[PDB]
């Protein structure tokens, strides 16, 4: 299938036990485990045919044999025992409910009570409708069902009772109960046999006997315990133990920590436990029992973040570190994809085989070396430069000695790191003097330098460097208040050492054709065509310079250019205002373009018109927020990487040699009267001749390939469907000199 996703599991924050299943959430990712048989587990997405993205918690009606999917967007789905999807999506398209935060998800029966910062919301899982929502817009904390249709909700401090036979969406209907207990301070409550149990925020239990509400002391757990509902028992769940709450007031400890969720069916003997950083462990729920390890055999990324990606030598480079002014603290994060494994280099394992005092946070670039894949560089925001060879990391780079220069004690800032065609590591330090370095990784030799009108300047972007050698850098930031971000061009001349011999070209601001100001403020993304143009892109769009390889030998203000789109009466700049965030160029020397907030274009080579642009609401993209772009121009797979996580689209820019025409195909074949939309052709490569001819010969319709598809609507220029007959798709791709023939009919 054309789109994928490249999701992580990593912390399990949620777990539910199916009477075959073993459901768990992990960072927002649903996915299942199978328990008697050795797993058979299964990973569930949108195109698994799920509504929405960022699972927030779930539940199971064991009556309904049914999985309800709550989303931290508000939205609903209801997976039926068949795995069929239903959507409700009422709370998500209530604009008036602003909070969607959910406190408890409990299943009774056929029906799920959800409490949350939205109210009380009664779901008809059988049916998939909201019937009734209590205490609308008001955070209510917890909710239990009791004897008698009479149903239980903690709001603002206060315990009310309530009878579900009458109108509770009034707040008459509903008795304010006064308990001996300190009710403001209760985070939790649930129902075990004929008593109701309280958590307090101080950690103690009250427990209390359903048909009288007298509240005794039941245990006394540490501060900000946990508690999980269950038909088998409640879960208070300690810094470094578990009280296991069953019928008749039973208590088993169990010496597990850090303990974020619990699934077990109201006939089961063992638990299912969510320890986060941990994964999934099962638990037989005896005085002396351990919980005995779930295997997770999914292997995916180490998170979901995508602040900077490389394709090289067959391998996808990935830094999640986030960047800032002092936006620091992200746990450091590489991630190495093969085409089918990951490697990923984390914060704990780079500080173990480095060794010592450094925190290793804030990885935001990669540089990997031309001919050597398992050698690469990463520049992290404040704890320096970074050696990785042969599956590990084999040194550090910050201070004294190295020419990675320190803007602060022990905080040495390294973005915009590339390589030469000479082999040597070329990068940029924010904060400091002598901006610019160069690493010699053979001689391990360093010299670093600058020039007064970029030196010192916070931070820099990326760095593209051109075939004869000249090295484009975009400024993100001078300093607090100063608009003075623009690109600078330089050439080392081969000597590192001296200044005296460069050429430089420091360019704040762009021109047009006119010598206008194009008018960005800040450049955040360059690319180089097979046209010797770089193109950028920034704050207000998209914009090339032509010949870039002469502008440090002109004797002008380089010349960017806005292209032009539309029909000649109704004429526009392709995306002004939208703020462009990646660039990538297509073996069409076509341009794959990410933006902040409206999702991904596709356009030609002049980027003159837009050839196709995806998006949530037209295609299965997970985000209009793309922070990044890498292609794997052999199998023509675009990496997206997205504010919620890593996507493939196969581009059909694909380098495969054999059987890359024997997968072209029309559907629907044959195409029937009741079918209006018309034909589409599919399996295709993006630059192929298309045309359709009648069994005479004579062609109604022709196009070259965008994507790996092209549409027809199977119409003449009257505008009337197309005559019965058996109609041809000639496909010649003109890269290989191959052909394909495939025939469709029409029928009446
Ligand atoms: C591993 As190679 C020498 O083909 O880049
Ligand atoms: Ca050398
Ligand atoms: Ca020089
Ligand atoms: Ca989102
Ligand atoms: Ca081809
Ligand atoms: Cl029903
Ligand atoms: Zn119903
Ligand atoms: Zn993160
Ligand atoms: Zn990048
Ligand atoms: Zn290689
Ligand atoms: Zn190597
Ligand atoms: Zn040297
Ligand atoms: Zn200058
Ligand atoms: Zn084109």
């Amino acid at each position: 299938g054309i789109w994928n996703t490249l999701l992580a599991i990593h912390k399990t924050e949620k777990a539910v036990e199916t009477p075959k299943k073993v459901f768990a959430v992990a960072n927002g990712v649903l996915y299942s485990v199978g328990k008697e048989a050795p797993h058979e587990a299964k990973i569930f997405d949108r195109i698994s045919g799920l509504s929405d993205t960022s699972v927030s918690s779930i539940a199971y009606s064991e009556q309904l044999k049914s999985l309800v999917i709550y989303y931290a967007s508000g939205n609903i789905d209801i997976l039926d025992e068949a795995g069929r999807v239903t959507n409700v999506p009422a709370l998500k398209d209530n604009i008036d409910l602003i909070d969607k935060t959910l406190n408890r998800l409990l299943i009774v029966g056929n029906r799920a009570y959800l409490a949350g910062g939205f109210g009380l919301s009664v779901l008809d899982v059988a049916e998939a409708r909201i019937p009734a929502t209590y205490a609308k817009g008001t955070k209510v904390t917890d909710v239990a069902k009791l004897d008698n249709d009479r149903l239980l909700m903690l709001k603002e401090g206060q315990l009310f009772i309530g009878k579900e036979t009458d109108n509770l969406q009034d707040p008459a209907a509903w008795t304010a109960l006064s308990l001996n207990l300190p009710m403001g301070s209760v985070t939790g409550l649930g129902i075990v046999g004929e008593d109701i149990c309280f958590l307090l925020a101080d950690g103690r239990v009250y427990v209390a006997a359903n048909q009288s509400f007298e509240p005794e002391l039941l245990l006394s757990s540490s501060a900000d315990s946990r508690l999980y509902v269950t038909d088998r028992g409640l879960f208070i769940c300690a810094e470094n133990r578990i009280y296991f709450i069953e019928k008749g007031r039973k208590t088993t400890q169990f010496p597990i920590a850090d303990v974020l969720g619990v699934g077990a069916m109201n006939e089961s003997n063992t638990a299912y436990i969510a320890l986060g950083e941990e994964g999934l462990a099962s638990l037989l729920l005896a005085e002396g029992s351990t919980a005995e390890a779930m295997p997770v055999a999914f292997d995916g990324p180490g998170d979901n973040d995508f602040y900077e990606m490389r394709f090289s030598h067959g391998r996808l480079y990935a830094a999640s570190g986030l960047w800032g002014t002092n936006l620091m603290g992200h746990a450091g994060m590489v991630k190495l994809y093969d085409g089918n494994r990951w490697t990923n280099f984390d914060k704990k394992t780079v500080q173990e085989q480095l060794g010592g005092g450094f925190s290793f946070n804030d990885a935001i670039d990669i540089a990997v070396s031309n001919g050597d894949p398992d050698h690469f560089f990463v520049g992290t925001w404040g704890n320096g430069l970074f050696e990785f060879k042969d599956g590990k990391a084999i040194a550090r780079y910050s201070g004294n000695e190295t020419a990675i220069a320190e803007c602060n004690p022990g905080d040495a800032r390294v973005k915009a790191i590339a390589f030469d065609n000479k082999g040597n590591l070329w990068g940029t330090l924010g904060a400091v003097g002598k901006n610019i370095f160069m690493y010699d990784p053979q001689s391990s030799t360093w010299h670093s330098f600058s020039y007064p009108d970029v030196a010192n300047l916070a931070s820099f972007g990326n760095m593209i460097i051109l075939p004869n050698g000249d090295k484009w850098v975009n400024i993100l930031h001078r300093s607090g208040g100063s608009t003075r971000k623009g690109v600078l061009i330089f050439n080392d001349r081969g000597t590192p050492e001296t200044t005296s011999d460069d050429s430089h070209l420091y360019v704040e601001q762009f021109v047009n054709r006119l010598g206008a100001a194009i008018g960005h403020k800040t450049i955040y993304a360059m690319a180089v065509d097979h046209n010797g143009s770089v193109w950028m892109g920034s704050d207000i769009g998209i914009f090339g310079v032509y010949n870039a390889a002469g502008v440090l030998s002109s004797t002008s203000t380089p010349i960017a250019v806005r292209p032009v789109g539309g029909e000649e009466p109704n004429l526009y700049y392709v995306l002004d205002k939208v703020t462009v965030t990646d660039i990538v160029v297509d073996k069409l020397n076509h341009k794959w373009v990410a933006t902040q907030g409206t999702g991904l274009y596709l356009l030609s080579e002049d980027c003159s018109k837009i050839l196709a642009q995806f998006t949530v609401e037209n295609s299965p993209l997970l985000s209009n927020n793309i922070l990044s772009l890498a292609l794997n121009d052999d199998n023509g797979l675009l990496y997206i990487g997205t504010a919620d996580g890593l996507m493939t689209f196969q581009t059909g820019t694909g380098s495969g040699s054999a059987s890359e025409l024997d997968g072209v195909y029309v559907y629907p074949n044959p195409l029937r009267p009741e079918y209006p939309d018309g034909v589409t052709i599919a399996g295709l490569q993006a630059g192929c001749s298309v045309k359709i001819t009648d069994t005479t010969g004579r062609l109604l319709y022709q196009t070259e390939s965008v994507t790996t598809e092209v549409k027809w609507n199977a119409r003449g220029a009257d505008g009337n469907r197309v005559a019965s007959g058996v109609y041809a798709v000639a496909v010649y791709d003109p890269v290989s000199k191959k052909s394909k023939l495939i025939r469709f009919a029409v029928i009446r």
